[PDB]
């Protein structure tokens, strides 16, 4: 796999628009949810992927989308059912693939999250 | 948050007799599958799962159940479809969940891979 930086953060630029809670804009400190840290063992924000895409961190386009369904995957896990953040982490989860696709980014429609 | 080892045990052991192919019992090695490094960022097998287990490596059933995910996953990205270790594979991703609620684990049915 290759690392096409131009078509990853589209991607991520398409969900920092999509985000209208701005919840997965930056990572979550302690002072922000004191127990997060103790919930979520691999914190993941669409600034911390822009800067990994733009310093090359990530060796493929698979790892910038495995990136985003770990974030996606968090917000699911920490928030309780019903909540806004849980809800817009739904609808994220039901987009995330299609907007990859609208981006050019192959996606492996079997494995991915 | 608390690791139920007995559960995730049972949970382990349910999913290796349902392996017909053997395709999860053991870590997979270079020497048989040289690609497979290079393809599979994360590696993880069940006789690698129960030792985290045993050990006291995972924090909860949660982290368990992530790790069984994750090794499925990595046989969806990794085996062509079309396959009988991608098929395998698919049928693992649809009853993984069942098989944790069968050994008494609760799951999250909306964060859960
Ligand atoms: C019961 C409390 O639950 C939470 O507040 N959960 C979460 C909240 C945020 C979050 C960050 C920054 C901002 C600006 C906002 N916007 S707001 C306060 O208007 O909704 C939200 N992110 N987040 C992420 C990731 N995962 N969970 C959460």
């Amino acid at each position: 796999g290759t690392l096409d930086k131009a078509r990853c953060l589209a991607f991520v630029h398409q969900l920092w628009d999509k985000d209208k809670l701005k919840m997965f804009h930056h990572p979550i400190s302690a002072a922000e949810l004191p127990d997060y840290h103790k919930v979520i063992n691999y914190p993941v924000d669409l600034s911390t992927i822009r800067q990994g895409i733009e310093s090359g961190k990530y060796d493929s386009d698979a790892d910038v989308q495995n990136a985003v369904a770990q974030m996606i995957a968090n917000a699911l896990e920490y928030n309780a059912k019903g909540t806004e953040w849980h809800q817009q982490a739904l609808s994220f989860r039901s987009i995330y693939l299609d907007v990859a696709r609208q981006c050019g980014l192959s996606v492996d429609d079997d494995a991915a999250y």
